[PDB]
Order: structure tokens, then sequence, then C-alpha cells
């Protein structure tokens, strides 16, 4: 069971529009229909929800790809939490994840339901990753980026994986201030999806780290209305969702195991 990598980014034309998660659900249902040997058009779904859909899906076994506006730019929001987690896990073995880092008042950013209790305390790298992936803790993600070496280093690792599209510029929460006239903190579905395959599904993580990460993603409840909602029952979905502040920017990325 090699997974299918699925990236769905959506947005709407107005700053203050609100997303409908059912759009991603329905998107996921249709695209998955493409991987068997019948399905609504993605166009019709854009019409039905009055929204823009960007999709990239790769069956890592066969190589087959499904693309729809696969090269348009979208704000990725908290879906980058997965990328940042993974990058740190390329560099720290499972058994050294009990290493502790000091958290102080200056590290704290908005929406840190886990980390706000550790001000002035030490937390392990594992709990950081848990916080970031399961609770979408913004302080945890920022500390993770710092542990990797800064935005600086993330950007250089993406270049090494051959992603010259994903453009990280700000930390949480400012990365969520998406503007369609700026490339800041955007990627395209194809770039991001290819990066997720090369970092996680088919990357250099150890089996323990890979497992640890994917377990977080499988057990995350924040994506139940999204791709998880759309694929049949029988499929395991490990996801990381996101939503930016503007233009109803609502996204989900996942590894889909049809078995």
């Amino acid at each position: 069971s090699e997974p299918i990598v699925l990236v769905i980014f959506t947005n709407k034309d107005n700053k203050s529009d609100k997303p409908n998660d059912k759009l991603i659900s329905e998107t996921a249902k249709s695209v998955m229909k493409e991987f068997a040997a019948a399905a609504k058009e993605l166009n019709d779904l854009e019409k039905k929800y009055n929204a823009h859909i960007g999709v990239y899906a790769l069956d890592t076994k066969s190589g087959k790809e499904v693309k729809f506006n696969s090269d348009k730019r979208f704000a990725y929001a908290s879906t980058s939490k997965a990328i940042n987690s993974a990058i740190l896990l390329e560099q720290v073995p499972y058994n050294k994840l009990n290493k502790k880092v000091h958290i102080n008042k200056d590290d704290i950013v908005a929406y840190s339901p886990i980390l706000e209790k550790y001000v002035g305390k030490d937390i392990t790298l594992k709990a950081l990753i848990e916080a970031s992936m399961t609770y979408s803790d913004n302080t945890a993600n920022n500390k993770i980026i710092k542990e990797i070496g800064g935005i600086k280093k993330v950007k250089q690792r993406l270049k090494e994986l051959g992603d010259k599209v994903t453009n990280p510029v700000r930390y949480e929460i400012e990365l969520n201030y998406y503007s369609p006239k700026s490339k800041k903190d955007t990627s395209t579905p194809a770039a991001f999806g290819k990066t997720l395959n090369k970092l996680i599904a088919n990357g250099k993580l150890s089996k323990e780290n890979k497992k640890f990460l994917l377990d977080l993603m499988l057990n995350n409840k924040s994506g139940d209305t999204l791709i998880k909602d759309g694929v049949p029952k029988d499929y395991k979905v490990a996801d990381k969702s996101g939503q930016a502040i503007t233009y109803a920017s609502r996204n989900d990325v996942a590894f889909v195991y049809p078995k």
C-alpha cells in the first residue's frame, strides 16, 4: 500500500468570504474516482461552491497524477506544519526526540493551546511536533522552524528537494494574511504535493519518525470534514488541514491509503 498524495487548496474571490468544507469533501470524492481501473467535474464543483479549486494527486505506486489548476498559487496556511515537522525529523532520530528546548514568553504567538502552558518551561521536540500536528499550535510550529535553523533553512531544503515554488516568508500567524497579489507563503498544488512525496512518503525519514508523523496525521480530528469526509470508508487518510485569514483559503493535504 503505497499512498496517494492528495493536495487540495481552495479559495474564493472576496477577502471576507467564508469557506465550505464540503467543497473539499466533494473534491476528494471525485479525484479518488480517477484512481480505480462516475465522477463530477471539478469545474462543476467550482460552479457549485463559487470557489477556486487547485488539486494535485499522485498515486505513488503507479505514478499516475490528477491535476486541476495544479500550477495556480494558493496560501498553504497550516498545511506547512507537516513540511516543517518532516524537515526537523530528517535531522533528529526518533530516539533523540526527548531532547528539550526552553520556551519563553517571547516565543509565544497566538493560538497556542498547548504551548501557552510552557512559558518558562522546557518541552521535548516530540511534544512540540505533537502540539503542532494535532492541535495546530502556532508556537510549536515556529519553534520547530527555529530548531531547523530558521525560515532560511527551510527555504534552502525545499530548493534541494527541487521545489522552487513553495515560498515561505513569514512565521505564524502572519503567514495567514494571504493576498492574491503576493506570493508570500504560497505554493501551487503540484509543487507542494511533489514536496510532500519527496519528504515524507518517499523521503529519508526513518521508519519510526515516518510512523510517528503519519500517526499524528491519521488521528487528527481537525480534518474530519475534509478529505476524510470525501473518500470512502475503507481508506485510511492521514491529513493536515489549514485555513488562512483571508479569501476563504481552506486547504487539506493528505496521504491516502485506499487499503
